[PDB]
């Protein structure tokens, strides 16, 4: 009696980033609020639900899904259909299926609030659990050897939960009801501190060893890293030459905003990347208190994190120092992943070990990011950010991987409506890095089920990411570098259509047997035309030039060196001799029309340094130095086939400042905007010429905060509808995106089959 129930059943399907996340419990406990019956489970395509009970019922549950989804959850799809009621006696999560689909795959997290909260709790079990974490919070990539996700397919696999976790896993009102990943100190993962006898806990035989200026391996969710106190001079000094790191600068952890801000500039917007869960080190403007020398000598930013793992926020209370953290390896080699990797190649570098026994499945470095002109700006795209994929509009014709380039090297393969762009693997310069990048392909290819098709890569045939690629047995896209900066931007903004691309950086090869990198093209994601270009400069050495950057002067002033007297007096007159001849005589000579070069030149001319000990290094001391100036220094535009301009006319106005007495800072202030003022110049004819009105900006020398900001700013002012690159970076970690989209409008254009 009364009103009848009239039961209805529907299935959902959700895609995206939906497992590892407390989907799971999250669906069992709005079921049970919404009286619904049925289902649900990980499938290989993400999840899957059946629910049965009154209409009104089952859309608010759908409501409740789509309103407030788990933290974690990036939801790209739910599909709700219509099914025939079976008559579920209740609601359940049943077992994961493995049904041949794909399903992207959750970032490493930072601790989440709550479980810091039960950390810090001396009344809670897990007080100062050094492995706390929950279905919103912790390891997940590093720890997923394969999909469905499930504690069987982690590392937790060989952690049994103990009897009282098991008890938190089943119980629907405890916050961990069915969290794959459970445990707590009986049952979980435990710390193994090597080094000197010591008494104390783990984590304070840490703590001494860095108060004494040791170095400190630590092995935590992505590898091992080392530290060592950030006020410390000679600690910092001592880690330097144990690992062969001289020039770069180091990152830091501290402990909070408030210690950040005793030594940074920090928005808003900076302060949001710091605290997100993703906790990338973000690069801040220096302000007031100083870190020790060797930190970051000579620039005017500083590389932060806060912590993201709770042995980070146990040290924290232990130490009163911010500290380096650097990844755990010799110079150039990948991170260390094992312990037993670790206590080997770290053996004469760190002097103590805080090991674990949570294997780490997939090593990835951190995050490196920043926020400038409006939007987040990534440098370093890996722990927290990635695997996890760039959204397409549409879905791929078919499997490609794109094999990127040579430095900072990333590789991408698609599928379905996803490139899954790889973390930062590393400069592909040795065997190490090579048979590190293969497996990583490998391992890719297998977690998400990808089969490439074709295979993309750059037109330059001494990279090791193309080699690889001709020694597949599969169809060939090449891709121009150039191209693919661009192109790489276009991705992230949906963009598919004709775009003036400015692209500058180090070096990329031409497709006219030059070094290309101050470019500017009308391109789509299926063909360029160049239209504008630097005037080509020989380049004498070729690779000796990338260090040894007087050289790279002499190559920008060689017809007009008698201008440059006091710069060339300096070089070594037999040296000198010899570096004209071989660009006289073309002996180990390329020619070039680079960004990148152009600002070592002017950074050599006036004296900031005659050598480097990493590539860009000079170009961020001179963007470091400069000042506040509206000033600029005259160019002239040649147009013949193409529009190009002489930097060496530049030059002779930046020396001839520098003879003045004009400071550096003013000087390299000038020269920024003379590079900005030229290229909206040349954006401004191409729009009058083409009635194009979208600008796309990339490649390293966007790294630039002040090129970057400046261009798209003027830009804007004028009516340009400006792109540059933030999920990906602009320098060559990005550009393996870009070959990917390139490659995959080609496929489904008539000029392939
Ligand atoms: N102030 C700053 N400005 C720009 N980049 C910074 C920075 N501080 C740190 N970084 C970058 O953050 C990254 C930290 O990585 P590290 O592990 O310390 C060295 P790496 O480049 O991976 O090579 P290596 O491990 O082979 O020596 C480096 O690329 C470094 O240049
Ligand atoms: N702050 C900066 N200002 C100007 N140029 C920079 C800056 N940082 C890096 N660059 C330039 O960008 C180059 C890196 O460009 P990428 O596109 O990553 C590598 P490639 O030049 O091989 O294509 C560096 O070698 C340097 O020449
Ligand atoms: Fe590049
Ligand atoms: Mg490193
Ligand atoms: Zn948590
Ligand atoms: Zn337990």
């Amino acid at each position: 009696r009364g009103r009848v129930p009239q039961i209805q059943a529907r299935q959902i399907n959700i895609f995206g980033i939906v497992q590892g996340v407390g989907f799971r419990p999250f669906v069992f406990n709005i079921a049970q609020k919404y009286n619904l019956k049925g289902i649900v489970y990980n499938n290989s395509s993400g999840l899957y639900i059946e629910v049965e009970g009154e209409e009104k019922d089952i859309e608010a549950f759908i409501r409740e899904i789509k309103e407030n989804p788990p933290s974690l959850s990036v939801i790209d799809e739910i599909q709700v259909r219509e099914v025939e009621v079976k008559e579920y006696k209740d609601f359940k999560i049943v077992g994961s299926k493995e049904d041949g689909g794909f399903v992207p795959v959750s970032p490493d997290m930072g601790v989440c609030e709550d479980c810091l909260r039960e950390l810090k709790d001396p009344k809670d079990r897990r007080y100062r659990y050094p492995f706390i974490n929950c279905t919103n919070c912790g390891p997940r990539f590093s720890i997923i050897e394969d999909i469905p996700y499930d504690r069987a397919k982690t590392s937790m696999k060989v952690f049994p939960m103990c009897e009282k976790c098991s008890r938190e896993y089943h119980d629907p009102h405890d916050r961990r009801f069915h969290a794959q990943p459970v445990a707590c100190f009986d049952c979980g993962p435990s710390l193994s501190f090597v080094g000197e006898g010591c008494f104390d806990d783990e984590i304070k035989c840490v703590a001494k060893a860095l108060k004494e200026g040791k170095i400190v391996a630590i092995k935590g969710i992505g590898g091992f890293h080392l530290a060592v106190n950030a006020l410390d001079d000679e600690a910092v000094a001592t880690l330097r030459r144990r690992k062969k790191r001289y020039g770069k600068p180091f990152a830091v952890m501290m402990r909070d905003v408030e210690e950040v801000k005793k030594y940074c500039i920090v928005s808003p917007e900076e302060e949001r990347l710091l605290l997100s869960q993703r906790r990338p080190i973000v690069l801040l403007k220096k302000k007031g208190e100083k870190l020790a020398k060797g930190i970051a000598d000579d620039l005017d930013t500083l590389g932060v994190m806060l912590p993201y793992a709770p042995i980070h926020y146990l040290l924290m209370e232990e130490i009163d120092f911010p500290i380096v953290m650097t990844s755990g390896n010799v110079s150039e080699e990948p991170i260390c992943k094992d312990n037993e990797e670790a206590l080997e190649k770290l053996k004469d570098i760190a002097d103590v070990f805080l090991l674990n026994n949570r294997d780490i499945v997939n090593r990835i470095d951190d995050s490196v990011t920043s926020f400038n002109a409006g939007a987040e700006r990534i440098i370093r795209r890996a722990r927290g950010y990635a695997p996890q994929p760039i959204l397409l509009k549409k879905e791929v014709k078919a499997s490609i991987l794109a094999v990127g380039g040579f430095y900072k090297n990333t590789f991408c393969m698609t599928k379905g409506h996803y490139a899954f762009i790889s973390h930062h693997i590393g400069d592909l310069d040795n065997e190490k890095a090579f048979n590190y990048y293969i497996e990583q392909i490998e391992r890719y290819k297998k977690l998400f089920r990808v089969d490439p098709e074709v295979v993309a890569h750059d037109m330059h045939k001494g990279y090791l990411s193309t080699q690889y690629a001709k020694s597949l047995d599969l169809p060939k896209i090449e891709v121009q570098h150039h191209h693919a900066h661009i192109a790489s931007c276009m991705a992230e903004h949906n963009l598919d259509e004709k775009v003036i691309g400015i692209a500058y950086d180090g070096t990329g090869y031409g497709t006219d047997g030059n070094v290309w990198g101050a470019e500017i093209l009308v391109c789509d994601l299926k063909s360029f035309e160049r239209i504008a270009h630097l005037k080509y400069k020989p380049l004498p050495g070729n690779e000796l030039a990338i260090k040894k950057i007087y050289r790279t002067a002499l190559g920008f002033i060689f017809d007009n060196i008698s201008f440059y007297k006091n710069f060339v007096e300096q070089v070594d007159s037999r040296e000198l001799d010899i570096i004209l001849k071989q660009i006289d005589r073309k002996i180990n000579t390329a020619y070039v029309s680079s960004m990148g070069r152009f600002f070592d030149a002017v950074a050599a001319l006036i004296g900031v340094r005659k050598e480097v000990l990493f590539e860009g290094q000079a170009a961020m001391e001179l963007e470091s130095l400069m000042a506040e100036s509206e000033e600029y220094y005259e160019y002239e535009i040649l147009k013949e086939d193409r529009y190009v301009i002489d930097p060496e006319l530049i030059l002779r106005q930046i020396y001839e400042d520098y003879m003045k007495g004009f400071e550096k800072s003013y000087i390299s202030a000038k020269f920024h905007n003379t590079v900005v003022n030229f290229t909206y110049d040349l954006a401004n004819l191409i729009r009058k010429e083409t009635g194009i009105n979208k600008v796309v900006l990339s490649g390293g020398s966007f790294q630039n905060r002040y090129l970057l900001r400046r261009l798209i700013e003027k830009l804007s002012l004028s009516g340009f509808e400006v792109y540059s690159n933030s999920k990906v970076p602009c320098n060559d970690g990005g550009i393996s995106l870009g070959q990917a989209v390139i490659a995959n409008k080609i496929l489904e254009g008539s000029a392939w089959s």
